[PDB]
């Protein structure tokens, strides 16, 4: 059942510490070493930096014979010394709030413009920011993976070396989503232009899904400017198609080069999102993963987890990430590639009580490793930092090896990890909720993000209503997720492309939240679904178009549905619950046919529905809602009871947040208070035990069984 | 020399809760009253809402005639009878989460499309946002009016009824900027082409300024669409003055009308800002009412202070906020007309720990009444919430009158406010940086805002390349007023606009962060006020335009400044600080005949100077830092030192915040941890610990 990592055949919880050679005196780097491996740590993680190591061009130091924190190599044997597994990550780039995102100064002064993203007009982006598959970036990169990759193939832990796991580049998109541009290149409109004429074939193919009239493929160009016809629409989102293969082609590219030194060992990649302390455009960018994911079973996606705060603004942001890595990577275990330790930048503070309380709920929300993200601090040497001097603050250990506050929160919990590993990696939640995850909702960077500069999605041009960034952000990651989480009931999130009908059987309830648009395959799993036995919880809408925003009705004629879209009141009643606030003004209205009519707008009109459909169950709601009132928490609160799932504990306090994960021998009891209260509670499970638990703090509790 | 509010001949820090009549059982009202009384709070405040009293078209309920809660008369006789003074709020706009922000939904069903806000093609932004000088808006308001200020007239403190004050509308410009769009509603463009007309006089003298090739007044369009020409952002800047003489105009009329009836109370209106629980965006707001301000000092403006938690993520808002209230208002107290108590959204937490540190840090950053919102929770009657049933969460009484959490923190927080009120309202901080108030870098709504749904402004357009909505946002908010309030040094902020000198004279530096362009009177002020003995600080620009980006450089003429502008490294270093980041690749280089170069670029070109003009002293940075590194503290600390101004205390943790408040006998020291830790440490001009989220007030006799 559980994913998680082995070794010596024993589930063994991956506790790792980034310490930057590059950034600490090489007199105090085995100090650094000795402190992280006595808080329990198996493994210590770093970049490679090239601009470091490339000193000018084809002039390499890995042996500090130009500044002794060169000596690389010198830093792999300490590790080995030390007893330290260790992950290294050459790049091309590390970001790393390294200068030029890690990238050499002399490269970036010679490359010519066509090396560089660029806007729809032919400028370049930003000075740092190169096109991944720029034939110049590609040969450069490749002559410093000869230099480094050599180092790293000896090293590996098959030639007795500490080297464990390698990551290729760093957050694959992270430059250009934080730039707030897409990169229109001209390797990327030619790689472009090939995919449509490969996925279509014929220009009058394309017509014929678009509603357009050209004369050749030579008249197509890659989509610019703002969706204004749902031809706009169907070339942006084969766009985005497009770039899912773009980024699998990259790191495809740099696998192979890798493979070919000799480099066996496990190869990682890293997941950005987090800003200002939560995560609800994360999943817009793991779904930039979806090709990577797919034709790379052998790469470990790991998360970037940048909470900066534990609070109840932002608990839902790790659980729910937590929940989507494993939907798109359910066969490799839930890991934090960087698992936030003190902080990147010295206005924002990262406390040690915050970040304590954090790795606890991580454990509760099924992390199953982590890389302490920065253990050590550093100084930058010879202006290397994008920002300053001082690398990281408040983290384990200052730049000298002094232990900070955060160290003995860290001895803790790796404390409790070693203890309990044998038995906490392989326990469970029991989920009877399913929640939909329909990537192509997700596929809107390009278009539609909190980062873009440009709004080039506005669905009322198009006739639509429900916005896919709207619905996935404030319906699902900061509703639904955020609810479920919020009254305590478990929930697992699956992945519906290629979806197997036997894995969604298993849950009482699969939740879908659905805009007007669905592919047919999809609608077509959601009717076996409910025809065979399952219970389907729809809103705000069933959908009547496909991916390109043609007709597509099969889920609403398989569900025998008639509705009219009408406009009224934002306020609806659903299963008696009075004056519920909805995202919009248009709703679904239903007729009544062979159903029991459950929610109504304020003309008294039918808005939900429930029916008996085959051997299944159908619950449709034709209005929009998240988290944003107490109607909101009482309606999924309703919804859930309609299939009798129950909370596992009965809790005093309903503003305490509890995660239960048991086995066959042992149950744990994880207590999380997200508040600034102290607050006193009784518990049961579904003669009470009393409980205190401080302002944004934790309780853990073991039962032999 | 301070400012505060006054009961029986001594200072009164006014203590005011929030309490909506409309929204609570009526057999619970003296209860909510009484409890609100037993905290120590000596007034209760509320909304008249329009749609709840005009229940048809010319069919009033003031007395509970159709629904008990409509007994206005009876609220009023149970305030006078439990000993609170009252603040009605009787709009027209109320907002206060109520269908149609309060308007009657007959007045929305029977209004003409030309009654409405409308957008660039002439479409409705909102069907409940009507264009505040519409006739047939202002007939209905009238008539609204007519009705309610003779029952506020009778209650009025000059009859020695209890209504002490009242609100005209609600937050002003609240709707335009949470839509994202502007008004170009016919009657609005008319009033902007009239105001064009008495500001140039001759098609000719706009011409000369904007560089337009208008035959007439007549070829005048409002200006819509993305600034690409210098003439769009000086059409847009006209626009964004007319629409303060507009927002003047609303008032004024409400005022007459109100006056009328003999209503001679205080007056009052509410500023909007805050979003997310910080304000970086509320001194736009404020700068929408800069005519109001000028022309009325009979109103007094409250700040809308929404929070959401106490942290360092946003210590520095509320402090900022007040001083920038100080600054447009300096002859009326600073107080919140609605000051955080529990949460308009329930997923949106209110903790009474958290907001109990931010009453007292509000104390130490210098307010000096306010008016809890929510003290009690509501419950919406008849379907007449925006949102759900209830009306706030987490309050110090539920809509029942329950006691919750926070009832204890206010009690609390009141009875230390009573305790010292007389001597604390008399105290000020000893203040030796003046931060200037350029009112223009903030006239950019029309244009440029968090909640703009398309940005006109993009500067690069206009070949420049300082933002004022960037600079005035992270430099000055987020960086400087951060950075000096994080280092515990005191700042005063001033207007410039007609500013005295002899104001700035008492300051030992003004600090002015300055984008390209800044107007001939505000260059001549800060020439004069260097000639004359001052110290300037001031970065990232010598501005070289003024307003309607046409050529003044009296600034950089009257101090012999050079400087081409070039692009370099982010990096810098100052004052031997290396590795300051910076914002911008292009940096002003600047001539160092008879000056002393500070600053320098990675390639040692000179970004920075110091030099003695006259009898004062001049620093200019060619180069924008906010507050994103230590390296930031550190050039704020070595620029305030420049001129040997210490902190009033040595405190062992750099990271406890502190405010010493004085007058001649009383010294108040407001410790305040914004941190999840607790903290333990000694102060001197002595070992204290304070918890999380928390604070520890000391008092001095002197
Ligand atoms: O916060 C925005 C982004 O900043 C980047 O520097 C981090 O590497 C990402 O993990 C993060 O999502
Ligand atoms: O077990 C001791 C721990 O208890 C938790 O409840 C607290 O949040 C931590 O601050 C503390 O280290
Ligand atoms: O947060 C955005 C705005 O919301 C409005 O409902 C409040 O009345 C304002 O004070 C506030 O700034
Ligand atoms: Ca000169």
């Amino acid at each position: 059942s559980e994913k998680y990592f082995v070794k010596n055949g024993q589930p063994h919880f991956l506790i790792s510490g980034e310490v930057h050679y590059f950034r600490i005196n090489p007199k105090l780097w085995r100090n650094h070493l000795q402190l992280l491996k006595q808080t329990g740590a198996d493994t210590v993680s770093t970049y490679i930096p090239w601009d470091w190591h490339e000193i000018e061009e084809d002039d390499f130091d890995f042996e500090g014979k130009t500044h002794p924190a060169r000596n690389l190599i010198r830093f792999i044997k300490l590790c080995k010394e030390e007893n330290l597994d260790l992950i290294v990550k050459p790049g091309p780039y590390i970001l790393a709030e390294y200068e030029n995102q890690g990238l050499p100064s002399w490269l970036l002064k010679k490359l010519s413009k066509n090396a560089f993203a660029l806007d729809e007009n032919g400028n370049v982006i930003s000075p740092d920011l190169v096109s991944y598959l720029s034939d110049e970036f590609l040969e450069y990169t490749f002559k410093w993976y000869d230099k480094v990759m050599p180092i790293i193939s000896k090293h590996q832990k098959e030639h007795y070396g500490p080297i464990t796991m390698m990551q290729l580049c760093n957050e694959i998109g992270v430059f250009q989503w934080l730039s707030g541009k897409s990169d229109y290149n001209p390797k990327v409109i030619n790689l472009y232009k090939e995919f449509i004429i490969q996925r279509y074939k014929t220009i009058e193919k394309l017509n014929s899904v678009y509603s357009t009239n050209y004369n050749s493929f030579d008249d197509l160009k890659a989509p610019s400017g703002k969706i204004k016809l749902r031809s706009d629409y169907c070339a942006y989102f084969d766009f985005h198609l497009f770039f899912r293969e773009y980024y699998n082609k990259y790191i495809s590219i740099l696998k192979n080069k890798i493979r070919s030194f000799g480099i066996n060992i496990k190869l990682t990649h890293n997941i950005p999102g987090w800003i200002y302390g939560n995560a609800s455009e994360l999943p817009m960018l793991i779904s930039t993963y979806s090709e990577i994911m797919k034709n790379h079973p052998d790469i470990i996606f790991g998360l970037d987890h940048i909470p900066e705060f534990v609070s109840f603004r932002n608990a839902h942001s790790d659980l729910a990430c937590n929940k989507i890595l494993e939907a798109m990577q359910p066969e490799a275990p839930v890991w934090a590639a960087e698992f936030q330790a003190g902080t990147r930048e010295h206005h924002v503070k990262a406390y040690a009580k915050d970040l304590e309380t954090f790795y606890i709920a991580s454990l509760a929300h099924g992390i199953k490793g982590f890389n302490y993200y920065m253990f050590s601090q550093g100084i930058n040497p010879e202006g290397k930092g994008f920002y300053g001097k001082t690398f990281y603050f408040q983290t384990a250990l200052d730049a000298a090896s002094n232990k900070l506050a955060l160290y003995d929160s860290i001895k803790k919990v790796n404390r409790f990890i070693r203890k309990e590993q044998k038995d906490l990696l392989r326990t469970n939640v029991n989920s009877e909720i399913c929640v939909g995850f329909y990537k192509p909702y997700f596929f809107t960077e390009l278009i539609s993000s909190q980062l873009l500069k440009e709004k080039k999605l506005n669905v009322e041009e198009l006739g639509l209503y429900i916005d896919p960034r709207f619905l996935r952000e404030e319906i699902l990651f900061n509703g639904l997720l955020r609810g479920l989480q919020t009254l305590n009931y478990n929930y697992d999130v699956v992945d519906l492309e290629n979806c197997d009908l036997k894995s969604l059987t298993a849950y009482k309830q699969l939740w879908i939240t659905s805009a007007e648009f669905m592919d047919a395959e999809t609608q077509n799993l959601l009717s076996e679904f409910v025809l065979n036995g399952g219970n389907l919880i729809l809103y705000p809408a069933v959908p009547t178009l496909d991916n390109y925003l043609n007709r597509c009705e099969i889920l609403k004629n398989n569900f025998g549905i008639e509705f009219i879209t009408k406009d009224s009141s934002h306020k609806v009643s659903a299963f008696g619950i009075e004056d519920v606030f909805t995202a919009f003004s248009k709703k679904q209205i239903y007729n009544d046919t062979n159903s029991k009519p459950i929610a109504f707008t304020q003309e008294n009109e039918i808005c939900g529905i429930r029916k008996k459909i085959g051997k299944g169950e159908l619950t449709i709601l034709g209005f929009a809602f998240g988290y944003t009132s107490d109607e909101h928490l009482e309606l999924i609160d309703k919804l859930v009871k309609l299939n009798k799932i129950k909370r596992e504990l009965f809790v005093s306090d309903k503003d305490i947040q509890f995660v239960v994960r048991e086995n066959n021998k042992s149950r744990y009891i994880f207590f999380l208070n997200y508040h600034n209260e102290r607050k006193t509670f009784n518990y049961r499970k579904s003669k009470s035990e009393e409980i205190s638990i401080a302002p944004f703090s934790y309780k853990v509790i073991k039962e032999n069984k």
